[PDB]
């Protein structure tokens, strides 16, 4: 009975979820910021970015610069204005699941922000932190892939937006889309390992040019690719597709890059998803 068109050009919303806790889980809330701040140096608001992490990192007693999240050794503060959308406790399957089909009722806990998206709108949903069908969340009970797509399907349904595009950071993290997610859907899925493999981690104490001061992993290896090619250049020069093969060809040795869902939406340049940073503006990617 509703209308599919809205006087909207298209907003841009993102959710970013670390599905993990404790200091030794530092690199999947320092991914998710360092993603925001790709988000933020692109104009997308706070208000329309969702954010899920334990928030056990900044202030950690372990943390030799409190206050501070690195996502790389010498790299910039990813901390700074962050929102705290779900931290703690708060980040849950209800929570999530309700977050991404924008029901505000079904909150259980935390700011309440949620996907209350129109139809011209895009979305960039990012998890940092699996196991074959499942992913998870700081404590159990754990995210499953039927439960995952019943809500991108019950999204999908309501028409409340143009397009979504979907990065996933765990092991196994193709078991949560492969043969589930209906094209049609208008969703994209992008996961740094296919249905049977692991994933690596990167930045890790042990090489010589590591920083004493840290004793954990600062990031994992598709994230801190992907991440650090979107801080490289114009955004608005570089599809998802070119990011895809690229990050695919760069971490071959390491797990198969792997696209879920309606490829063609893959064709969009990821300012689309993430706007661009205007300093890059005289870098185009080639
Ligand atoms: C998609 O959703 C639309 C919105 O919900 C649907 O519109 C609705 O259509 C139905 C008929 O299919 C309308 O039903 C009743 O309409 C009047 C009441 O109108 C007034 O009150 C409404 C609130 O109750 C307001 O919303 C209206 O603006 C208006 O002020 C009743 O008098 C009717 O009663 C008659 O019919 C019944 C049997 O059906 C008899 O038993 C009664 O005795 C009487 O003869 C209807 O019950 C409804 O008003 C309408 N809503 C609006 C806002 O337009 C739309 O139908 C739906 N599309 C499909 C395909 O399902
Ligand atoms: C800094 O990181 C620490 C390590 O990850 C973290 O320690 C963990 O703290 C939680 C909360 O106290 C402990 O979990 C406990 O949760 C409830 C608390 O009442 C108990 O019922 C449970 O039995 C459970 O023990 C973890 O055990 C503890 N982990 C370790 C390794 O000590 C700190 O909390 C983090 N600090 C900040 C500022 O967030
Ligand atoms: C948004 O989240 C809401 C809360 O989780 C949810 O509302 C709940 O909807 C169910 C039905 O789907 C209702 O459950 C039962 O309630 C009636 C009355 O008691 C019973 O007769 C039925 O058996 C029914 O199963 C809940 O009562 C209802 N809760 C509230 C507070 O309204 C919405 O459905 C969610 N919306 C979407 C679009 O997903
Ligand atoms: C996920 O990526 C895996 C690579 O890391 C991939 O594993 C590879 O799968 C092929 C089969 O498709 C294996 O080859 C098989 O067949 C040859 C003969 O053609 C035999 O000699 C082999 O022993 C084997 O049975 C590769 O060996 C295998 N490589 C590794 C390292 O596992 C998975 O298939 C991918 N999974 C999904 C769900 O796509
Ligand atoms: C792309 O790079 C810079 C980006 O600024 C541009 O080069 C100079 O930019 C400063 C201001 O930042 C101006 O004062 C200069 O006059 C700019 N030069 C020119 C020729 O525009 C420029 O837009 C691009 N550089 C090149 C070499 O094309």
């Amino acid at each position: 009975n509703s209308t599919n068109d809205d006087d909207s050009i298209g907003t841009r919303w993102a959710v970013l979820i670390a599905g993990s806790k404790g200091y030794h889980n530092y690199r999947h809330q320092a991914d998710v910021c360092h993603m925001y701040q790709i988000l933020r140096k692109g104009g997308v608001k706070d208000e329309n970015i969702i954010v899920f992490m334990y928030d056990d990192i900044a202030y950690n007693e372990s943390n030799p610069f409190p206050g501070i999240i690195i996502n790389k050794p010498g790299g910039e503060n990813v901390y700074k204005g962050v929102p705290k959308d779900y931290t703690g406790e708060d980040i849950n399957n209800v929570n999530f699941l309700a977050a991404i089909l924008g029901n505000k009722s079904a909150i259980i806990g935390g700011s309440g922000k949620v996907l209350d998206t129109s139809p011209n709108d895009h979305i960039f949903i990012y998890y940092a932190x699996g196991a074959p069908g499942k992913i998870g969340m700081p404590s159990k009970p754990y995210l499953y892939a039927d439960d995952l797509v019943d809500t991108l399907k019950q999204k999908a349904a309501t028409g409340t937006y143009k397009s979504m595009v979907f990065y996933v950071e765990a092991a196994n993290a193709g078991s949560m889309f492969e043969g589930l997610l209906p094209e049609g859907t208008n969703i994209y899925a992008m996961a740094a390992s296919n249905s049977t493999e692991g994933s690596w981690i990167t930045y890790c104490p042990g090489t010589p040019d590591f920083p004493p001061e840290f004793d954990v992993c600062l990031g994992d290896l598709w994230s801190i690719t992907f991440l650090e090619d979107c801080d490289a250049h114009n955004l608005r020069t570089e599809t998802v597709h070119q990011q895809f093969e690229l990050v695919k060809k760069k971490i071959a040795y390491a797990s198969t890059v792997s696209q879920y869902g309606d490829i063609p939406i893959s064709k969009d340049s990821l300012s689309v998803y993430m706007g661009t940073d205007p300093a890059n503006d005289n870098r185009t990617f080639v």
